[PDB]
């Protein structure tokens, strides 16, 4: 007898870790300002978030972002060669960066003077410098250091404790003086976007609106970026939450099922086992409370008006796919602030997903209902 | 037995809901005036439903439509930093359109003078205005307010109450003068459809040919839009429908079986339920008779001209595909009169409907045995 | 044992219905003259059925055609204000056309003097013209009228009856003047096809090879199309006749099938119920002495040059595909002449099928042994 | 007892027969000298087998292949009209072409001079003459004829017996003179591929280098071909007789597959009836010979230098896929020494064939066992 | 009792070695070193193994590499003519190549001069020079000889022995002077990458940056190959390894698996045969400490900092996808010191490597258990 009480508490336990997961996934309300967005060429690219005013933006890439890349000005006859004095234990490659708020600083051991050796401790710095060895052709060697993209990037190197290294790796990027050559200089990025023009290090432009991110993969003139509105997301986040929602009734009906029996006989196994129970009342009135929303500034104060309504015998709500669709495309603050609103008080996700988390949180009523069975 | 007969009535209610279900989806008339159409550029796109001339249109792009968007002439440290009094403790922004009723109001507090609060009440009127952000560089940053597309919607902003928001916000365009600095001016859409100019506010033009709807992506000259008739919806409509008539009559034949059995033995549970019923020979004889066209103007006078022939045994529709066909390629319009006609009294399709209708009407024969069985 | 008998007699008639079917679908010769054809450009398509001379033609589309289609003079304020006076109660638009022989003529009622009245039933003339409606912009609109492509399709439209719809929709295309407007010119598509030149109505060129249908999208010039013979449909049609012929004869040969038995057993039901039958050997033996052909003008007597060889146990053919290709690629006509020929007396395909029909013909030896069995 | 040695002497027949068809399939050679090419325009057409010369081609084709077609000179009013006298009983068309060795002959009938029945016996001789119709418009028709590609193709037409047929379809194209007109004018194909020029009859080029076939589209200009070795094929050839050998062996241990027993038991069912047999000890020595090459003159003298080496107690081989595709890559001669060689008696492919064949051969090991047997 | 030990012995084994093998595969540490490069252009192809310095490079095909192949002065009737004097029995043809250490040297038989032979033969070699034949037109061919690619390869050619063979095939490439006729001419590939000139033999170019595969399918310019960093081999990897990690685990507790049963009870079957063992103890504490890592130098001294943490009753690790994503992509040294390090001492992948093959070493604690459980 209790035991089909205890299971029966269990299955409406998940059954409510589900809804409240499913309303958490509802919550967020990104999905509402949600826009998509495309270019007549292939070169830019586009990506959009949120936040985006739909139109028609002319985005001229006037240019792109280089990095500096700088070479040794001698060629060597193998990679193991030495580069530096052996007698001398260890010493220091010092970079400076105008866009690093210390210097970067390479330790280099006695025998480690080769271009592999110096490759490779570059490289472990992972600081924004990368090297690499070039192989001109048969006894022939480059060593080749390179910055990442923007002005902010040109790099300064000298080294100390060591005089053959320091003549061969020392570069001053300020005064266009060094031992080692440049091959790579470095320039920013510079668009136009509604007449606006943006500049930036990389060529990731995020911010010529605030919401839309470009891409810059070539030069490209007067190409148009279209951005219109978004809601398959947002119609289809509504649908899980309402079959979401079918699903929790659906089961907590099962755990509240009676079957007609004739007098005197055995009481049936299909009866659910939550019958007449006050926490079970409690919720479903409190959601049903939810259902018609109060103190929200929408037009709209029901999805009755939006369209979706709830049947009583099966308890799963049932949507009028094309009505909210309409109401959806019509007028989209409308029903995020129905959905949303400010989210604290006001909005129907915000409130559902307050009053579920009360529901589940601790010391709460399903909480003081498990230390009572269990007493 | 009277359990056989009401689960035969109710196996007869089934069928013949389906049956209605395929035949009110068959009412809509639309398919028979059913195009196709295409291009010859990929800028240009096409979208043809009913009622468009089948032909050749050569249409050009001589114009697409820009929206209006403007931005402040002052840049600012950042969103947050406030750009209005704080003494006041609300404002109102008016925001003047030729293409609405009633002038915008927006409701500004106290303390929310910062481009990210002004941003989203804008956002939050959702009255044809979208506000954005720009940051042109690091301690740069720009208020972007974005119309629709249309002359009809370029806009005059003023501020009651506020006098240094007033200064900030407030554009007149009708003198073109103001605080803020145009982005992006109105135009509308123009473009050319065999020798008729159009003329349209947005960039999906509609009633160049009333029926056909274009996109303009780029500018196009001399662009070939053809446009064909088509029936394969019309062919799958009425293959649907022969084959929803065939489950209902074969559902009728299981209900109407009768097997041979020697004298004296026991009715057999095949032997269909509904044997010998008013009600059945009824509607068959309704439904033979509507197959048998009258009243209509098509020189047709029979679907059994069409090439659809009932076999008497299994009673199911077989469809002469080729021969029907070529009815529909030939003589379209004689098809449609004579399954849709003037929609009221004539045409197969259309006293089919009402017959089944009048069959399935409350108080009607059904609800009549329906109410005598259970009595 | 009369009941295995008459099940065997079944068998064998549904086996034979089957192949000869499938030696029908064979029958039609128009697969040995089977072409593919292909062109350079995108622009101009081909359809080749047979009859087509392979080889390579340079097709110049010197022209499309051009339907007409005409306008009214005036524009409107919508489409229910009335176009012709309520006063009259019924009235006729006459259009009269070279390529038709005799003229058309609409009866219009008395309050049916509206373009949407006007458009529907003139669409509902279906003879080569249709109605639309043009939407300039607000309070515009305009009537228009489109015949099909040809210059045997120009129009002249006159009205009785009415004077002010005769002063709206006269036209006369003989002498260039009307009331209403012309919007498209009506003209010929020309060709010209290795040397020779062809005119059309249409778009459609049917037959400047006669058996290659070209369709011409965008004028083209040199464009090269080349056809080839083609016999992959004729291989998989002699793969299928083999393969059903070898069903045929697997059925035939379970049907005579005689498993060994001990002097003295019982008679298995496994043994064939057609052993020693007069109709079976008699039609196993036409088919066997048809299989090798007498009377046939082909160098070939036999498919046994072909490739395709009876097995003695199984029965059934094994086909050698190389062979069979080598046969159908090297020599077409001699292998077309072998399987048709004139299509009366030679030809394996069309003496085959002749004589399967005299077995399957009424009052032949199946009916007469079906008789005598059911005697 | 004896029924279970039967059996396991069928299936080691069945085994040897599969593993006999393995390495026949293997035999062939030309997998071992496999090229792919590929061209930089999607004109030209590059196919390649064997015997290629890896490298690139500069392949200019400076012309295409044009057959040559001729046409009446009169046009007529139907098909079905007669063209020639119809007092003539019969009558005879004459077609000289250099290329062929007799003149074409066509038997003409009495009333079928009908461009239909000249057009059908045209294309019924199916000597490289074809014939069409063309219809160049309403109550308008020529009859074409159409010889092959390049000019020893190029016809001459007489007629015997008949004067009007004769005035008609009378060509000389050594004198060009004559009662057609030529429509299409035969030439020849030249390409220039690596500074060797190559003239051919049609357009498929197939030894500019022997081995190499080229098909042309389009003109083209320094087109760049390159073929590359390949032994995908190659490899996958290996593995499949190894597999297969692998299956073989394992067959052969499953039929000489042996339990331990306790003493006294009854012997084992799962204990092969092939223990201890003469046959397959030898077949399984001379195959282990066959693995340990002699007389080979390649550098590798077994695949256990290669990378496939056999399992004990599996009997099935495993390949190092790696090792054996860097066998194969560096050098493809000693491979296919070691495999193939003159084959006719080096080459492991080549001796293990022999050895399968005279083991699988009438009067050998296995058809004496089974004389024995039936002895 | 011991049967379920010594299967339990076996499991643990099994599991072990899949994972030992697991972990093998995750200490390659090229993964970490991985970039993705693609090109505007699609001529330039590009590959990146591990190396690359991720970055922009402009890439200008200046050149590309042509073999040499060389034929003969005359052409011949046929390819089985003999080239050759009969009466001599054999000969030789030198050829000598500056890139080969010595010169390649052909035998030549007595009645073998024809082409099909010496081609045959020339191929045999296969030492950089291949043969093929050309077919001009009928009766006329050559013998065409091919190098491969860079001017090191150019060839001189001599014979020995015959004075014909030696009028025919006699080369003095660096005299350019011979019987034979110079078709290609060989050159080198040259190309720019980021201001560094580099010059090849072939056109496929490996080290112009060390790490970078350039293929040189048509010259280009200004190609820009851009070099980005990737991960996902790494996170896939690294999630293989701690799936693997958790099926061990899974294995060992099931193995240690104890359930509660009832004093006085039987031992039940589910209860692992390994419980309290020393071995199983000891590797699992070792694997443990080997998380708990000690020794790096990465800024992350354990890998619970990563994301990835395990639970102590499943003893599944459950990894933060999010936060590795964050780690791997933010500091890549870091982490690969942090699994990898210098690959001998330090490195949790390093460490967690010698650990386990310690445990799976041979005279090791599993080998020891082994020999105590069977003595």
């Amino acid at each position: 007898a209790n035991s089909a009480k205890l299971t029966a508490y269990g299955t409406l336990k998940s059954a409510l870790e589900k809804f409240q997961t499913a309303n958490t996934a509802l919550n967020k309300a990104d999905l509402f300002k949600s826009t998509v967005a495309s270019s007549t060429t292939e070169d830019l690219k586009v990506s959009t978030t949120a936040g985006a005013c739909a139109g028609t933006y002319k985005i001229n890439v006037t240019q792109l972002a280089a990095a500096q890349s700088l070479a040794t000005k001698t060629t060597f006859a193998t990679t193991k060669e030495q580069l530096g004095d052996t007698s001398v234990t260890s010493r220091t490659i010092k970079i400076e960066q105008p866009g690093r708020k210390e210097p970067l600083e390479i330790k280099l051991d006695k025998g480690d003077t080769s271009m592999e050796a110096i490759r490779d401790a570059i490289n472990d710095a992972d600081s924004g410098i990368c090297a690499s060895i070039v192989k001109v052709k048969e006894n022939e060697f480059q060593l080749v250091l390179t910055a990442n993209s923007g002005t902010d990037n040109t790099m300064k190197i000298t080294v100390e404790g060591d005089t053959k290294l320091n003549d061969l790796l020392a570069y001053d990027s300020t005064t266009n003086t060094g031992n080692m050559q440049e091959l790579v200089k470095a320039e920013n990025a510079k668009l136009n976007v509604n007449g606006i023009d943006i500049e930036r290090q990389s060529n990731t432009v995020t911010d010529a609106p605030q919401g839309i991110t470009l891409t810059l993969t070539k030069k490209v003139t007067d190409a148009t970026v279209t951005v219109t509105k978004d809601d398959t997301k947002a119609k289809e986040a509504i649908k899980s939450w309402v079959d979401a929602y079918n699903s929790l009734v659906d089961t907590f009906s099962s755990l509240t099922k009676y079957t007609a029996v004739e007098p005197g006989e055995e009481a049936s196994d299909k009866n659910g086992a939550l019958l007449g129970d006050s926490v079970v009342r409690t919720i479903q009135t409190g959601i049903r409370a939810q259902f018609a929303n109060s103190g929200s500034n929408s037009a709209f104060k029901t999805m009755a008006e939006i369209g979706i309504t709830q049947d009583g015998t099966s308890g799963k709500l049932k949507i009028d796919d094309d009505k909210l669709t309409k109401v959806l495309k019509d007028n989209t603050a409308a029903a995020r602030e129905l959905l949303v609103g400010d989210g604290k008080e006001t909005g129907i996700t915000t409130k559902i997903a307050t009053e579920v988390k009360s529901y589940l949180a601790d010391d709460g009523i399903i909480d003081n209902a498990q230390d009572n069975v269990n007493a």
